């Protein structure tokens, strides 16, 4: 039984301005990944099934949740329910929980965001 997953073993890639570490643990109830962001996620999406919960390890930023600004700093917990439009700006390290388990097909692209819109 493989309980532990390391960064060394993970899939690491850039998507829409963020750096993701996807450990590749399989569990139907939740997917937990690491997010590093220097300026922002320059894409707005919503997920029809899963809540996205961001724990801010370090840094600061601002989430836009159905266009509402939600400031965030280190140790804050940002919980986004399904069917909520999400993008964000900031310089942050985060732990993201997608529950139930992340499925890319549950995601709906709304728009791209201009890289100049980020004040970070
Ligand atoms: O397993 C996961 C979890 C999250 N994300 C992406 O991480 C971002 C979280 O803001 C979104 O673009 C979401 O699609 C993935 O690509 N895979």
């Amino acid at each position: 039984t493989k309980y532990k997953y390391t960064v060394e073993e993970s899939e690491r890639f850039n998507k829409h301005g963020i750096d993701l570490t996807v450990y590749g643990q399989v569990d139907p109830s939740a997917t937990v990944v690491r997010v590093s962001v220097e300026r922002g996620q320059f894409q707005e999406f919503f997920n029809v099934r899963s809540s996205y919960t961001y724990y801010v390890v370090s840094g600061q930023g601002v989430f836009y949740l159905n266009s509402e600004a939600v400031p965030a700093g280190a140790t804050d917990l940002i919980t986004v329910p399904p069917n909520t439009r999400i993008h964000y700006f900031g310089s942050m390290e985060m732990v993201l929980t997608v529950a139930p388990a992340f499925n890319e097909q549950d995601e709906r692209h709304v728009r791209f965001i201009s890289e100049s819109e980020s004040p970070y």
